């Protein structure tokens, strides 16, 4: 299988360039030059890359480097082709946001984090960015009476309103995406899961310009199905951006290669994002892989596991094009009745009182005779794992 | 400390009515008839009992064995002077709706759970029922490609909406709680969390009629905090009801007396809805107790678990009062910054443009000065736990 | 492929006989003869059936009805070859084991659930089953005060080497497997990993009989990695017997078909019992299925699971095959180094006073050079999945 | 209460001098001097100190440096009366060690681990300490097919034994407890929990020698009940040594002060310890914390947090006492039939021989009256609770 710039697959430049210093240990890992990212990532076959403003410019380096780092990064990108879907502002790191950006309890960090990102606004921008990820790492907390949820959601919205005002004003176009996270690193993080995101969001006051950017092991660190989150994410057109990688359930973020965690799942989610309503993917936006290379492995690990990203992709996708267009699953799909739901529980322009007078509703309905067929659905889910197995 | 009817607490008929047959296990407790239930209700404070359909009137009931039930129940009622303040339908025990009512793959399964549902609002109406909770058990899956999650939203809406309409016509008044589990009994049920189920009731037709029953236990099989999303569903104006109960995390759902699981997170929550805005309340309904005595307990351990509810949520209350007047604690919530965090971060009338001139947000910013002084969460956790103790 | 009595593939009588009654619902199904049961296995091949006491002759059969289900049971077995390879004992069910067999409280309840076991040892003896597996499903704790742990302990012992010396004298030659789970039905159940039941074995009177029967999900319910405790049963010598099934980390025990749930570890299980030292299995025991049909499924459904269990192994079994086969995997092998875990740390003879001695062990140590080099698991493991994906 | 030498609290020197650099984040607190610390230490009450070889001394001093930190480190201890009760050796933070220490596929990196930890044997040789923790944070594995289990038991032990001969030829006394843990930094770690880390020691040369270190937050990262294993732990005899502190289930390791995070767990852990058999306690080792501070504090917090592991330990203690002497309690725990646990099954004398011809242990024995029978374990739970709450 080989990628192509319409799979759309991008990187972030922490993840390759993760140095691999744990909670427990020293890197293991030189320091990776954006400029050699932007050249290897091309070659391996991404379309676009992404990166944190601290990423790319050292925190605290003057406009003269700032400008110099970002012409080179700039003269890469245009040598290889590879554009910037987004960019996303380094919230997280510095001692300053220990208690948070747009959240800490201190109210000149709050002041701080807005202008740390418009900054991060304006050079996406220029590069072409069109969604600002908004990752609240350190929004939330280790203790239960240290953080108002009430007044901290007050100011997530405060925040997130202005920046939505700027863009609009400035005409930049960006769509905002809300990464949401249950823990990690602090007790327990503001804005949970996909659904808590997605409620937030609906209380802005452009909510149009609002999606989240769900991340794989993100909603399995909570043992969630993240497929059927990504599918009310997409019932509810919030699906804005992806992060794509691998868990084993709830444990500290792994952030394997995509598919190396809960397989079955990656399985699954391939088949939703791509076999879309007519033929066409259901979702559209990059598939961005935010995973880090095993702390285990050196340089050559580290793009081994660059290409694993793309190749366990396209891998699946190939199986559940395969599952999709197999006449024995199409007619497993029919015994189960799975299209059956599509069809309106009502009849046409039928009501409450039409639905009270139908005695087959009700009065006349066999329960115990309805309650014994079976619905196939083990025989559809081994016809499924057959086909990821490729025994089929 | 003893129990009032402004406490309102309430109970379901089926937690002190469970049986304890288990999915391993016979019962091991005879039935609950219901004019007890009621009478012992009483006895011990409670000032409302609910109950599902099918606890009062077993399934299948002819109308004149229906009729003579309600006859007798209302009696008690009236008698002991307890009100029903919810009602609740059952939709996951009978064989029919294995695969969910409102969005089992079954079309003619849907017509007939909106039709039991519809019956049930009915007699709420008729015994003075303000909210109709919705626990949609068996919606879900365990395979993937056996749900169309898309198709079953849409299904869950269309149903939902009907039910609206009908109340709206009929005048009843009646408010709709939606119940979001993880799973159990299916592999995973929709609607998972707190947020999940805000977002989707964002989405029918009359959203300010839909609001959400969360359950202690259920946002812990998750491992999510539960005081803190119910501060979430606080800020949007959601919580509806709750129920109360107590669990060790992330294993089948547990059921135990409220604060016999995660106490310190039961500690939070009841600071959280007594120590509200004013001095008032912050939340105004039910306290329902939705729990099962242990299998291990005859009837006098029904009784004796039915009072410790109510003992454990008066315990938690008179400690978390104790908590907000320590001046020991508002010194330490003052050394937090607790308080800036409900100040504006913004001025008042500034807005990006003034922001951006602000040379001390950004530009002349001593980050490293910030970010090395202390927040003293730990010392303020420490008085909280004391104050929980007893030991202040 | 097809299964062969060699494949030694057996079902436990409650896996395709589970009726779904679950801990929310009746039953979706009617119950299954004992004797059907036993020609449709064989059917479906098969080579061993096993059951709970309670499984075969309901509790408080009379001896006439009980001989007389004993005999029609021998027939079958007889007439389609099928063998019982191990019998257990149903001490969870019945109200009176509430809180447990051996280690109830309640003294006589530990006398009747020894002479409950007795009398199943004499039965599986006769029927020629060479193992007896224990699963203490009750024996735990709602409540930490509520069991005298140590006391429980002390009396497990005291049941399980009465046990043994039964068996020895009457020379059934039985061994004994104890089945570790971490909680359901009760909040925590003692020996609840691996782990902890092996080393509670080891303080046995006759150590020698006694190994686990660990489950597959039961592991995952913890989130350990069943594989690598299997491992470790291995080396200790403890792995008696094995019950395969499925399952999505910690939630409650679905049971669902051996690798339905977490799929990359059942692949690493079968290579592990199979691709064992010197060409043959690690493992020769039965290879034991204690799964249930979903609750979604009638008759057709259930043997279509049974079915998928074998499937299942064998797709497994023929990649692992086809893995250890290819010389880029072991290649792979070789860069990673994982054979050289196998060659003792020291040399021959050498001992601390020489490891002392040796400065290349620490004074001429290069860390740092050695640090730096990476052990190539990232592509070890993408060959792994590339092999069960069928894309080699 | 105040804390006294005999309460035998001590901590690690890298839990009060952690510098908060967590896995998203810069170190918010400067580096804490060793002679201040144990000056600090002695000052809030501990009995002795801890550390890793690394923490007091820098990895790679020279002899001269070496040596010159030991000495005032011993002057410290002289002048403030702290012991050195345990010694452990850092195994997992420089890169040489990404794959484990003992048991890295890496021949040359098992050799140098052993060294390391025989240098630092040494050193707790001569500062007195009496027991060595092995805490094998490396050792396991990200990938299935990466890690040879077997093997790495093989290695793992040939490194214990080895060991054991040293300190026992050079007459050190040292008693071995290794610390199991589920995963971080590995995705999966070998001897996962107390249960496989105790099964593990009884396959060693000299067993006797060896015991654990468990830690709460350890086994609550896979949601097993710690003091239930504590109690395992000691009916096996051996608890050498244990490691106290708080957690919020399966998510990564916190490191919260002790009984801040499962505070019933806390509160039955503290009533095993101390209400041991004979009045006395059932633990006589060191009751240390291997906690840290929150990054979200400074110095000030650092204390402060220190002081708060020793006050919930001796509130805790305080509690756990008051609930056994009370006799309300006594008359719950004889209905629960606690006691009766303790007493034999078998009468004195009794066999299998004996238990057969009993008709009253089976024949004659009344299931059903036994199984009505309720244990009133609910109604002890609510006393320990408001024994807990300081509400009796
Ligand atoms: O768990 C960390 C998180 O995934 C981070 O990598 C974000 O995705 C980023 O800050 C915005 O993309
Ligand atoms: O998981 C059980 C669930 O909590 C159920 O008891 C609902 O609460 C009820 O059907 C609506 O109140
Ligand atoms: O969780 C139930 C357990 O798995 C049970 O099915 C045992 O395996 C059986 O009683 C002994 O084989
Ligand atoms: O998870 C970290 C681990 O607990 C470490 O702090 C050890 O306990 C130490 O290596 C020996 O005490
Ligand atoms: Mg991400
Ligand atoms: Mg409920
Ligand atoms: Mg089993
Ligand atoms: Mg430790």
């Amino acid at each position: 299988v080989q990628a192509t710039r319409e799979d759309k697959f991008s990187f972030g430049l922490w993840t390759v360039g993760w140095q691999a210093r744990d909670a427990f240990g020293d890197a293991t890992r030189t320091a990776l030059d954006p400029v050699e990212a932007v050249h290897k990532l091309a070659e391996i076959g991404a379309y676009g890359i992404t990166f944190h403003d601290d990423d790319l410019v050292p925190f605290g380096s003057d406009a003269q480097t700032r400008d110099g780092i970002i012409a080179g990064f700039k003269k890469a990108l245009d040598e290889t082709g590879l554009i910037v879907p987004m960019v996303t502002t380094n919230l997280f790191t510095h001692p300053v946001f220990k208690d948070g950006g747009f959240t800490s309890n201190d109210r000149s960090v709050r002041r701080y984090a807005i202008r740390k990102v418009l900054r991060q606004m304006d050079l996406g921008a220029e590069l072409g960015a069109k969604t600002l990820v908004l990752w609240g790492g350190r929004e939330g907390a280790e203790y239960d009476s240290a953080k108002d949820v009430s007044a901290a959601l007050d100011r997530y919205r405060e925040a997130l309103n202005l920046l939505a005002q700027y863009s609009e004003d400035r005409g930049y176009g960006l769509r905002f995406a809300i990464e949401p996270k249950p823990n990690e690193p602090r007790g327990d993080i503001l804005l949970p899961t996909a659904g808590h995101a997605i409620a937030f969001v609906q209380e802005l006051e452009r909510p149009e310009l609002f999606g989240i950017n769900p991340e794989t092991g993100h909603e399995q660190m909570s043992n969630l199905n993240f497929t059927q989150g990504i599918a009310q994410a997409l019932w509810h057109k919030k699906l804005f951006h992806i992060d794509l990688n691998g868990q084993h359930g709830p444990k500290f973020d792994q952030d394997l290669v995509f598919g190396h965690g809960d397989l079955l799942n990656a399985f699954s989610l391939v088949d939703l994002l791509e076999n879309g309503p007519d033929g066409a993917p259901a979702y559209d936006g990059p598939r961005h892989f935010d995973y880090k290379p095993s702390r285990t492995e050196d340089y050559d690990g580290v793009w081994e596991s660059a290409k694993a990203n793309i190749r366990m992709y396209l891998l699946l996708k190939e199986r559940a094009k395969a599952f999709r267009a197999d006449p024995e699953v199409q007619e497993a799909l029919a015994a189960s009745k799975v299209a059956e739901l599509k069809t309106p529980t009502l009849n046409p322009g039928e009501g409450y009182a039409e639905l009270l007078a139908d005695r087959s509703a009700f009065e006349d309905y066999d329960a115990d005779a309805v309650g014994a067929k079976g619905f196939g659905f083990v025989k559809l889910n081994q016809l499924a794992i057959e086909h990821l197995l490729g025994a089929r």
